[PDB]
């Protein structure tokens, strides 16, 4: 609002009558209109000064001034509905780019991807309902579903009253995005109604408008469901004809833009649909379908659409100018009196050419066939029409796709475009696959992945690096990925000015999210070269950035689909927790969990084929996902329901136990542990019967301490049998002297931190030293195993001097009570009572007050009891042992408030948080068992107090992870675990699939589903005269041609009317022929049907008609007679030479089509004329034609050459069909075909060293023989002509 | 906010179908929506009725539901702003 004042009066300005003409014509009780009409004595309302000189009566160009426009802001139509429109005023000459920058940038609107322009008539009419219905849903949905502009009138009466009655109707319902369909409205400023509080200079902001009908002249009122207005100025009153030319330029100019989104580029579709028009529509339809645009007109209800939709199908020139009259006097009943015999002939050749050309016209038929939504109808026209267009080089079948993909109906897709034209090699798909991913289309990428383009190709290091470039920019990985572009230092060293961007930015990034354990995805840099697995980074990339329909459809076709489907939730997790976001954050924490279900479901089908292989690919370290396994993945990335599968359970309790079979017990293992000599009998269980058969005493002694769960028993037995030996000291073992026991107790409990040394030490993965330490101080059990030692910190001086026996007993008896808590973790192994353990570690919170609400009325009752006894004494020693025995005697025995008032308050606070438990203990406990497992797998194999051989024994290694959780398979035999990885998942998607679709839901949804198309189903139930030569409109010429239609055509035919403006060239002086115009001198004498030496009178065709000295066109009346553009007065002589040569493929054999050969012929074009023709012109020499003919192409010494040579076949010779053919001009064309047999030698190295045509113009090429090829209308009838010469396919 | 008022009317006489119509485009939707669950809890105890009475009691439980799902889209939207309003008078 405060840029947009500004670029508005300074750069738009409007119209103005300055000079004071008075009234020559007053109306309706006024004098102040003036010529022009507004208000005041004079034409306007300016200074009533005498302007300059005073030149009698003005000139739409003499006296219209161009002022700055004061007139802008946002119009609003008083309590007709709050929405604040915008509105700008402008004039006659605004180049279109003004307006365009304005509508874009300062506006606010998106360009769009087609441009619907709705043309009609302004007489009210009442159409019938059902084609009312579908015209307002058509309009709507082709509207609303591809984002397109609606550019229509302002009015309030017409067609344009019935789409601002569509866009209301939609705003009825407005499902999303309400404010969606703009309608930017095109009026005359000068007709308008209440117009006169609206001009305020300077911003006129919210300027209220009123509308009343039924209180106007003939002026208009504003529409009120339209979105933007422009209106045009004129420095007029009550002129209609100001709005129609810079809208059409406008249109025009819209269209020659081009949008750019997502790698593909198109220029926007223009579409125009009509309703009963009067007699400016004839003007718009034509002057659209002259163009290109496929207009639309639609059967029903039409004074001029349904003329065409009558006259529609009928073919061309079997219409009579009669006929059209009966056909024009049964619908116009009104003024069907006031129709001069002039109106008929303008009607009748513009319907001749909109009928003619069948191609761009489309008839709607409302109800008979095609019948559908009108939106794919006006789509199939609007595509029937772009196919009709140029094309060289296969171009239509790509450019056909990049539109439908820039819309998004996926249906026009399937039924016009991937149904038809052929070929489409499934490499062609990807350029706008890439666009489809690029825009998150689901649909589009389902349906190119079904034609063939394979997830395996189309993965390269270029297309990679393209996509992340387009990543979505409104992300936290885009976020993240720009900061660590510009943080990088020596990746701008070599040019700080331009960050560019590289493959390991993102691995870095990556690597951050997923975790330090893996080694970077992307090696750091130090044709198409594709990387391992070309389908996992398109699978990040699909996840980063939370596309859930994508990222199903990547990751149905994975290498590796456990390990993926783990890695997709761990970076889903750890990038779902510091996104500051409530909506995504909460999606991706749900896709996580998703993705954690597929992992699991992939994997039980795994587990169900076999058992022994469904291990060996949960632990094998994957080359394709940062060198890792698919069981650290989940362990880390907090997956509580996959650790805990049962697959997984029985695989960690195998190695719990090691090489031995597990189907033992627990008390056989502790009557072995208890008794060294009981293994070497039949007593304890083995597994892989090779060592239990023949058993190998060596390697049985071995097993045992290899096991883990020895060792475990070892450090149970050996830590319980130090706390009975401490306890043993306590009691009496005491001296001053050091007992036998006081440097044990200080080496055994050494025996639990050298050990810790092992734990806090060892780093698996790449982790901190501090966050090393923070994970020890964040345990409370280790705490617990910390604070052995921080009472410990008050003991070795009681034990030194030990002299302080009554302060220094309790230290010592709370570090055992402390050391009895710590025994209290074994229980983690129990499977009964591990979980039990976790929930009791829960439970030690309420007792922390509960005490509170104990012992405090306990020792309160106790004070009474004392307070009962005496009330006066001053004992403080004895009062302490007396409260002391009456608060134990309490306890010992109060009843009231003990086994009443508090167990259920205990019980209670118990129960509350013993509900709804039993679901998760489970998980966290098998959760929290691996991290023990691993532990004790790795403890050396040596009993606490013997430990220290080992212990002294693990330096030499070092001075001069285990195989067991992570390990390398063979490539070979991975390679058929991979694969039977793929059969096993693409059998559990299909399952998945099967019987998802049997849901009750999912059936009922299906059967309304199935219902509603039913319900629809239900509810529904040539003449060969020249024409180009008689278009309106003669080219680079103001003046037009009288209308003269195929009936009267030839001269000798009836005709009555003929007054055509007498044709002028611009310079018929220089022409070197007569000059004559006009015939009022007939200077010229022609020799008809004789030679007249520079200037050629002689005709192929033969004697002509001839008359008052002008000569007669053969073909019949043009429409306009004159100089003309041609040289000479009269006919013009030309050759057009044409070389035709068999187009070969590689081995040099004449290609085929289906029907014939093709021919390939070359064809020259310049820059200007935006048209290809043949080498060919105008014969100004009469000895040497070619020199002039081609001098820019050949040499004229190597064309001195060809034109020694010149002795071909002579195909064509007549009359041709010009658009510069007036009444006296006409031209007609030789045609000479010099066709190659062989390709060796000859005539074709001939022409390849007789080239000078660089020159200058442009390039000169080869080109093949085609229906769609660009040439000139009819000077391609020439070529098509040729084509019988040597049995040509089109 | 000439749409309270006529909220209050429609409220006050038990009109269910015109209350949602009504509420629909009010100009602050939490203070409205627990008004009008107050005034109903007022209202639907001292009627001597047990038709009415009874869907005045569940009216207001709804209007309750209206006001919770309105402050919950507020306060995911953002956090510091959801509270603004939810101490304004
Ligand atoms: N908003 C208006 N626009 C054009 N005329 C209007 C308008 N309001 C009124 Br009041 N009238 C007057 O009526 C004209 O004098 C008509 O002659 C009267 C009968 O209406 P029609 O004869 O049925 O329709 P056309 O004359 O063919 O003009 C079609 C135009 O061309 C398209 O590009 C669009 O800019 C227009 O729709
Ligand atoms: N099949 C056609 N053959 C020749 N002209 C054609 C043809 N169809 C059209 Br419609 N035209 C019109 O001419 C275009 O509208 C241009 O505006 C006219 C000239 O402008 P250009 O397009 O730049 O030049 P050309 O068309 O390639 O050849 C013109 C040569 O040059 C002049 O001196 C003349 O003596 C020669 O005929």
């Amino acid at each position: 609002q405060e840029s947009l004042s500004s670029w508005i009066p300074e750069n738009i300005k409007k119209k103005e009558c300055v000079y004071f003409v008075e009234s020559s014509k007053l109306s309706d009780a006024g004098k102040v209109v003036c010529q022009c009409g507004y208000t005041h004595e004079q034409h306007l309302e300016e200074a009533t000064k005498p302007h300059t000189f005073q030149g009698t009566q003005w000139d739409p160009k003499k006296h219209v001034q161009e002022m700055p426009t004061d007139a802008f802001g946002d119009i609003v139509f008083t309590g007709l509905s709050q929405k604040v429109k915008k509105y700008v005023r402008v004039s006659q000459d605004t180049p279109s780019s003004v307006i365009y920058h304005l509508m874009t940038q300062h506006w606010g609107l998106d360009v769009p991807n087609l441009l619907i322009s709705v043309t009609g008539g302004a007489k009210n009419f009442n159409m019938k309902p059902r084609l009312k219905s579908i015209f307002r849903r058509g309009l709507v949905k082709v509207a609303q579903t591809t984002g397109a502009w609606i550019i229509t009138g302002g009015s309030h009466t017409g067609v344009m009253k019935q789409v601002g009655e569509a866009v209301r109707d939609f705003s009825l319902s407005s499902s999303y995005k309400e404010g969606e369909l703009i309608t930017i409205g095109v009026a005359t400023w000068g007709t308008v109604h209440r117009r006169e509080g609206l001009i305020h200079p300077t911003g006129s902001f919210p300027a209220e408008y009123i509308l009343d009908e039924d209180g106007q002249g003939n002026l208009t009122c504003l529409d009120s469901n339209h979105s933007h207005f422009i209106l045009v100025d004129d420095g007029t009153h009550g002129q209609y004809g100001v709005e129609i030319p810079l809208r059409t330029r406008l249109e025009k100019f819209i269209s020659e833009q081009t949008k750019e989104r997502g790698g593909v580029a198109i220029k926007i579709p223009i579409v125009c649909v009509v309703l009963e028009g009067g007699p400016g529509t004839l003007h718009t339809i034509d002057n659209a379908t002259t163009n290109g645009t496929p207009c639309v007109v639609v059967e029903g209800s039409g004074r001029v659409a349904d003329v065409i939709a009558q006259v529609a199908n009928i073919p061309v020139s079997d219409i009579t100018i009669s006929l059209i009259q009966q056909k024009l006097s049964v619908f116009f009943q009104e003024m069907f009196e006031t129709f001069t015999e002039s109106r008929i002939v303008e009607w009748t050749k513009k319907i001749q050419d909109i009928v003619r050309r069948r191609q761009l016209l489309t008839v709607f038929r409302e109800g008979k066939d095609g019948q559908q939504d009108v939106d794919v109808a006006i789509l199939q026209a609007l595509l029937k029409a772009s196919r009709s267009q140029d094309h060289f080089g296969h171009e239509n079948w790509d450019h056909q796709l990049k539109l439908a993909v820039a819309w998004n109906r996926v249906d026009i897709a399937r039924s016009e475009i991937f149904m038809d034209e052929w070929q489409w090699k499934p490499s062609d798909l990807h350029p706008t696959m890439t666009a489809a991913l690029i825009s998150n289309k689901p649909e589009f990428v389902k349906l190119f992945l079904e034609n063939g383009v394979q997830l395996k190709e189309f993965v390269t290091w270029d297309t990679l690096l393209y996509l992340y470039e387009n990543l979505d920019p409104s992300c936290l990985f885009h976020s993240k990925l720009q900061k660590v572009l510009v943080e990088d230092p020596e990746r701008p060293a070599c040019a700080p000015a331009a960050p560019r961007l590289q493959m390991h930015h993102v691995a870095q990034v990556l690597r951050e999210l997923l975790g330090d354990f893996t080694q970077p995805l992307y090696p750091r840099p130090r044709h198409v070269t594709f990387t391992m697995d070309p389908i996992r980074d398109l699978l990040i990339w699909a996840i980063v950035q939370n596309r859930r329909e994508l990222a199903g459809i990547i990751w149905a076709q994975s290498q590796d689909c456990i390990a993926a489907a783990l890695a997709c939730s761990k970076i889903l997790k750890e990038l779902s927790k510091e996104e500051e976001d409530t909506d995504s954050s909460e999606e991706m924490l749900a896709l996580a969990e998703e993705y954690e279900h597929r992992a699991i479901g992939v994997f039980t089908e795994c587990y169900r084929k076999d058992e022994e292989r469904a291990q060996k690919l949960l632990t094998r370290v994957s080359e394709a996902w940062g060198k890792t396994t698919c069981l650290q993945l989940a362990l880390e990335a907090k997956d509580m329901k996959f650790v805990s599968h049962g697959g997984i359970q029985a695989f960690l309790t195998k190695v719990w136990w090691g090489q031995l079979s597990v189907d033992n017990g627990l008390w056989r293992v502790t009557l072995c542990m208890l008794a060294f000599p009981l293994l070497l009998t039949g007593l304890i269980s083995f597994r892989e019967k090779r060592l239990q058969d023949v058993g190998t005493p060596a390697a049985r002694a071995r097993a045992f301490f290899t096991a883990p769960v020895v060792v475990f028993h070892l450090n149970i037995l050996s830590y319980f049998a130090f706390l009975c030996l401490f306890a043993y000291v306590l009691m009496v073992d005491f001296q001053p002297v050091p007992s036998w026991c006081e440097c044990a107790i200080y080496l055994w409990l050494f025996s639990l931190v050298c050990e810790e040394m092992r734990q806090l030490f060892y780093d698996p993965d790449e982790c901190g030293l501090m966050k090393k330490a923070a994970l020890y101080f964040s345990d409370f059990w280790n705490k617990l195993d910390v604070g052995a030692i921080l009472l410990f910190v008050a003991g070795l001086t009681c034990r030194l001097i030990p002299a302080t026996l009554y302060p220094g007993r309790v230290i010592l008896s709370l570090d055992f009570i402390l050391f009895c808590l710590r025994l209290m973790h074994i229980f983690t192994i129990s499977k009964t009572l591990g979980p039990k353990i976790i929930i009791v570690k829960r439970m030690m919170k309420d007792v922390f007050f509960f005490l509170f609400l104990l012992a405090v009325w306990v020792v309160s009752f106790g004070v009474a009891k004392q307070a009962i006894l005496i009330h006066n004494e001053r004992r403080v020693d004895w009062l302490f042992r007396g409260a002391v025995y009456h608060s134990y005697l309490t306890i010992f025995g109060y009843l009231l408030f003990t086994n009443i008032l508090l167990l259920n308050l205990l019980i209670a606070m118990f129960n509350y948080t013993f509900q709804q438990v039993q679901e998760h203990t489970d998980q966290i406990w098998k959760f929290q068992r691996h991290d023990l497992i691993e532990e004790y797998h790795g403890r050396p194999a040596a009993p606490p107090p013997f430990i220290l051989l080992s212990h002294l024994q693990l330096f030499i290694k070092r001075v001069v992870r285990h195989k067991q959780l992570k390990n390398k398979l063979e490539k070979n035999e991975e390679a058929a675990l991979l694969s039977w990885e793929i059969y096993l998942k693409e059998n559990y998607l299909q399952n998945r699939q099967f019987q998802q679709k049997q849901r009750p839901e999912q059936k009922i949804e299906d059967i309304s589903n199935k219902v509603d198309a039913m319900v629809d189903l239900l509810d529904l139930d040539g003449d060969s005269y020249h024409v180009n030569a008689r278009h309106l409109l003669y080219p680079n010429c103001p003046v037009t041609r009288f209308p003269v239609p195929n009936e009267k055509v030839p001269w000798e035919t009836e005709f009555l009317i003929y007054d055509p403006p007498f044709y002028t060239a611009e310079r018929k002086d220089a022409a070197a022929m007569d000059p004559m115009g006009d015939t009022l001198e007939p200077l010229s004498t022609i020799q008809y049907n004789v030679v007249d030496g520079l200037r050629d009178r002689r005709s192929f065709h033969g004697p002509y008609t001839v008359q008052a000295g002008l000569p007669l066109n053969p073909m019949g009346r043009t429409g306009l007679r004159g100089r003309g553009s041609l040289s000479c007065f009269g006919p013009n002589h030309t050759l057009y030479p044409m070389v035709t040569r068999w187009r070969r493929n590689e081995d040099g054999a004449i290609c085929r089509k289906s029907i014939k050969k093709m021919l390939e012929v070359l064809v020259v074009k310049l820059p200007l004329s935006e048209h290809w023709a043949l080498p060919g012109g105008s014969r100004e020499p009469g000895e040497m034609l070619p020199r002039k003919l081609k001098r820019i192409l050949r040499q004229e010494h190597w064309p001195s050459f060809e034109n020694l040579l010149k002795c071909g076949m002579e195909v064509y010779k007549g009359y041709m069909d010009d658009p510069r053919n007036t009444d006296n001009a006409w031209i007609e064309t030789v045609a000479v075909s010099v066709h190659f047999q062989d390709q060796n030698d000859v005539e074709l190295n001939r022409l390849n060293s007789n080239l000078h045509a660089c020159d200058s113009g442009a390039s000169i090429r080869w080109q093949v023989v085609d229906r769609r090829i660009p040439l000139y209308a009819n000077h391609k009838t020439l070529l098509q002509k040729a084509a019988a010469e040597f049995g040509a396919h089109y």
